[PDB]
C-alpha cells in the first residue's frame, strides 16, 4: 500500500516534469522561429544591391 | 473450587490484557496512516518542479 501510494505520487511527479519540459520546448519553438527570421534578414542585408539606408 | 474461581478471574485478566493490547493497536493504526501521508508529501516535495513556496 505504501508502494502503491508512492507510485501514484511518482506518476504525478513524472507528469509535472513532463509539463516543465513541455513549456520549455514550446518557448524554444519561438526562439527557433525568431532566429530563422534573423537569418533571412541577414542574407537579405548581405546583398550588394542594398545601400546603407536599407 | 479455588481453581475454578481462579480460572474465572484468569479469563478476566486475559480479557483485560486483550483490551489494552487492542486499544494500543488501534492507536498505532492511525500512526501508520499519518506516517504514510507524511511519506506521500515527502515524495511530492522531493520533485524538482516545486519551488520554495510549495
Amino acid at each position: 500500500n505504501v508502494q502503491s501510494r508512492g507510485l501514484d505520487v511518482a506518476v504525478r511527479n513524472a507528469n509535472d516534469g513532463i509539463s516543465i519540459a513541455q513549456t520549455a520546448e514550446g518557448a524554444m519553438n519561438e526562439t527557433t522561429n525568431i532566429l530563422q527570421r534573423m537569418r533571412d534578414l541577414s542574407l537579405q542585408s548581405a546583398n550588394g544591391s542594398n545601400s546603407k539606408s536599407e
